[PDB]
């Protein structure tokens, strides 16, 4: 299990991570505190407790 690191898309409001060749997207969450509020902001998924974040630094 690990961690992916990528950019979100303000638009979309999803995290993109490049995995093996594979572009994986995934919902950043509508919370407040979990949605992309910047283009390209940093995000991450943790396959651990599935948790995603486009707030991450």
């Amino acid at each position: 299990l690990s961690k992916f690191g990528g950019e979100c898309s303000l638009k979309h409001n999803t995290c993109t991570y490049l995995k093996g060749g594979k572009n994986h997207v995934v919902n950043c969450g509508s919370a407040a505190n979990k949605k992309c509020k910047s283009d390209r902001h940093h995000c991450e998924y943790d396959e651990h407790h599935k948790r995603v974040d486009c707030q991450t630094p």
